[PDB]
């Protein structure tokens, strides 16, 4: 389940994180528009970019402290608030959480592996929730 998928996330984190992103960024080209510096790069050129590896490890290191901390695939309040108070994240709105987490899910349904996409797909219909509560537009 939801658990399991967390530790299988965490078991090759900088590896999921990476093919999670580019499939949000491939999925939602417009999105690139909060990451211009990876306009104009493929896959492999960006997994080359010091920046890219590492945010993207960042995001997910957090991710799934938030998804570990989540009651039947409910995030705490304290990590949504954390989430929308992040200077980062000023620009955005729940409509940038849910592309992640659609991508996040289909990625999953992709996959050959026995991931919980079900609970993943709470989880982010969840969060987007709690952003809003929290006061993210
Ligand atoms: C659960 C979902 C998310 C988590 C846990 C999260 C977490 C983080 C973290 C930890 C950073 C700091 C990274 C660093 O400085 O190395 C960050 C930066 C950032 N996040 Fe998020 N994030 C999430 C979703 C999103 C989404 C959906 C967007 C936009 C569509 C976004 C846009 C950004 C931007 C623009 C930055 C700063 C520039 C960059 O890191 O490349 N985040 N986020
Ligand atoms: O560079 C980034 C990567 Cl790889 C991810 Cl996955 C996310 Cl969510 C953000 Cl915000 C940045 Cl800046």
């Amino acid at each position: 389940g939801f658990k399991q998928d967390i530790a299988t996330l965490r078991g090759d984190l900088r590896t999921y994180a990476q093919d999670i992103f580019l499939a949000f960024l491939n999925k939602y080209p417009d999105e690139k528009r909060n990451f211009k510096n990876y306009v104009g790069k493929s896959d492999q050129e960006l997994k080359s970019m010091a920046k890219f590896g590492d945010h993207t490890e960042k995001v997910f290191n957090l991710m799934m402290e938030v998804a570990d901390r989540a009651t039947d695939c409910v995030p705490l309040a304290s990590d949504a608030s954390t989430l929308v108070q992040m200077k980062q994240h000023s620009g955005l709105t729940t409509g940038n959480f849910e592309k992640l987490f659609v991508a996040l899910v289909e990625y999953m349904r992709a996959s050959g592996q026995s991931f919980d996409s079900q609970s993943w797909d709470r989880f982010g219909k969840n969060l987007v929730s709690a952003l809003s509560s929290a006061g993210m537009k």
